[PDB]
C-alpha cells in the first residue's frame, strides 16, 4: 500500500512557535506553558558569532530586550536565563495551545520530524534522522534557528532538537531542549567539521522489511549470513556495526514477514557488494537509512495520534 | 542550506478531520463550515464494491445512519447528498477550526501534501505529486480513505485531493473535493490499470536548479540544446515533452542561478543518456520529479504561512 518519508502531523507544534527578536537578530522560539525556549545566539550580532562570550553579552540584556511575538500578539517577558546553549524566557502567559509534551535527548540513528519556521511562522515539515556523526541533513535558511524537531506518541509531543547552526559543508547542528548540542558542535562560527557520515544499518534493514511488505522483493536472495560476517561488510561500506540489540529490535518485522533477520542481512550484503544494478526499492535508487524499525511498523500499521 | 521533500504544516487540516461510519464501514471525512465531505463508498460493504449502484444503495440511508465524530464529540447530521463520488453530510455545527480554504482541481505535475488519517485521526504528513497518469504514489492503508491532499498559500488551504482507491499495482486514485476522480478511475473494485508513469520534466529541471543553489553542481556541463532536440531525448526516456510554458516557468530559477534553461536541459540530457555513474544529487540516486518550480523557489526562499 505504499511507503513514504512521512512526518508527524505538525499542528501541535505549530501552536508553540513564536518569534524572538533581540536587538537586530530574529529567530524562532518554542512556547510551552509560560516559558519560551530559543537559541542563546539570538543575543549575538553577526560579528559576535566568531568569538562570543555569551555570559558577558547577556549581562547587557534585560527582560524588555527580548521581543517575543506569538502571531500578532506580543508576550510579556518577566524573566530570562541561559541553560547551556538555550535561553529560557519566562513570559506572563501560559501558551493555551501547549500540548502534552516531554523533552527527550535522542540517540544517533533515531528519526524525528522538523517544523521549519521563519519569523515564528511555520514553513514546512519533513522527517530527519540524527546522523551517527551527530549532524542532521535538514533544510534550513537564515532565520530558521529555533525551529524544532519532535516525535509524537499518541497525544504527547517529545521535543528532541532545536536548530542552531549550519556547518560549512551544508549540514546542520543543534541542541536538545536542555540546550546541549548533539555531538561536539558549538554555537561559534569556527572551523567545525563533521565526522564520517556512517549509514544506519538497522534502519536500512527495517526499510528492506518495509519494501517486502509492499511487494518490492527482487533483492531477496537464497543466502544467509552471521552477525560477524555481515559486519565485516558493514565496515567496508561505512555502515554501523549490527548488534544483537538491533536484531532483537527487528524481531517484529521478521515475525510479520517470515524473513529471518540474518537472511535480510544477506540480502543487504549482496546489495552493498553488487549495488542495485539500476533497479529501485520503494522508489529509491539507494539504500535508505532514515526509517527506524518503529517507523516501519507504525506506517505499515496506521498508528494515529490523538 | 539543504533541500528536503517538505510538506506543508498540517495543523489547519488536522482541525478538519473527522470520522464517518455508515453501517459497518468507517473512513475519514473533512469538516469545513457545516459540511462533512467523504467518499461515497462509505455506504458500501466490501461486497458492494464489485458492482455498486450508489444511488440505489443511498436510498436505504438516512441522516441518522451517518455517524460523524470529531475527536470524542458526535456531530448531528441534518442532511446528506451525493455529488459525483463524494457525499456531503450537512451537520448542525460549523467547524470552529475551519481555516480559510478553497477547492482546487490540480493539473498533473503539481504537488501537494497528504495528511494520512485513520478513524478521523491524523497519522502523518507527506508530499505527493499528481502523476501524469492521474495516480498518486501515496502511503494509504485500509481506513485511510477520505484523507485529503492540499496546498497552503499564506493563510488559505487549497484542498485538491481526497483518497478513494488503491489499484492492484499499489498506486492510489482519488477525487477532487467536488468528487470527480482524477483520471479515468472509478470507485468500483474492478480491473483498473494505470497508464505510463511518465516523468515530470519541468519538475526535474526545477530540482536540478535546487541542486545548483545548494552546491551539487557536478552535473553541469559545457553543452546546450534546443527544445526540439531535448524532447527527442525526453520521449525516449518517457519524460513529458518540455514546452515554452515550462521554460518560462523556470525563468526565475534561471535568473537566480545564471544558468540558461536550455543549458540545464543539456545537463539533464546527459544525465538521461549516461545515468549518474554512482553519484548523487541532493541525496538522491535518481532524478526527482515531485518538486515544482514553485516548490523550489518557496523552499529556497523561506516562504511561511500565517
Ligand atoms: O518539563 C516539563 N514540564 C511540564 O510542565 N510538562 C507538562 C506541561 C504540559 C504537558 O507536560 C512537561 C514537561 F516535559
Ligand atoms: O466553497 C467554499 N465555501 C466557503 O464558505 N468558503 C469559505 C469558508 C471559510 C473560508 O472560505 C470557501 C470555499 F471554498
Amino acid at each position: 500500500s505504499g511507503f513514504r518519508k512521512m512526518a508527524f502531523p505538525s499542528g501541535k507544534v505549530e501552536g508553540c512557535m513564536v518569534q524572538v527578536t533581540c536587538g537586530t537578530t530574529t529567530l524562532n522560539g518554542l512556547w510551552l506553558d509560560d516559558v519560551v525556549y530559543c537559541p542563546r545566539h539570538v543575543i549575538c550580532t553577526s560579528e559576535d558569532m566568531l568569538n562570543p562570550n555569551y555570559e558577558d553579552l547577556l549581562i547587557r540584556k534585560s527582560n524588555h530586550n527580548f521581543l517575543v511575538q506569538a502571531g500578532n500578539v506580543q508576550l510579556r517577558v518577566i524573566g530570562h536565563s541561559m541553560q547551556n546553549c538555550v535561553l529560557k524566557l519566562k513570559v506572563d502567559t501560559a501558551n493555551p495551545k501547549t500540548p502534552k509534551y516531554k523533552f527527550v535527548r535522542i540517540q544517533p540513528g533515531q528519526t524525528f520530524s522538523v517544523l521549519a519556521c521563519y519569523n515564528g511562522s511555520p514553513s514546512g515539515v519533513y522527517q530527519c534522522a540524527m546522523r551517527p556523526n551527530f549532524t542532521i541533513k535538514g533544510s534550513f535558511l537564515n532565520g530558521s534557528c529555533g525551529s524544532v524537531g519532535f516525535n509524537i506518541d499518541y497525544d504527547c509531543v517529545s521535543f528532541c532538537y532545536m536548530h542552531h547552526m549550519e556547518l560549512p559543508t551544508g549540514v546542520h547542528a543543534g541542541t536538545d531542549l536542555e540546550g546541549n548540542f548533539y555531538g561536539p558542535f558549538v554555537d561559534r562560527q569556527t572551523a567545525q567539521a563533521a565526522g564520517t557520515d556512517t549509514t544506519i544499518t538497522v534502519n536500512v534493514l527495517a526499510w528492506l522489511y518495509a519494501a517486502v511488505i509492499n511487494g518490492d522483493r527482487w533483492f531477496l536472495n537464497r543466502f544467509t549470513t552471521t552477525l560477524n560476517d555481515f559486519n565485516l561488510v558493514a565496515m567496508k561500506y561505512n555502515y554501523e556495526p549490527l548488534t544483537q540489540d538491533h536484531v532483537d529490535i527487528l524481531g517484529p518485522l521478521s515475525a510479520q514477514t517470515g524473513i529471518a533477520v540474518l537472511d535480510m542481512c544477506a540480502s543487504l550484503k549482496e546489495l552493498l557488494q553488487n549495488g542495485m544494478n539500476g533497479r529501485t526499492i520503494l522508489g529509491s535508487a539507494l539504500l535508505e537509512d532514515e526509517f527506524t524499525p518503529f517507523d516501519v511498523v507504525r506506517q505499515c500499521s496506521g498508528v494515529t495520534f490523538q
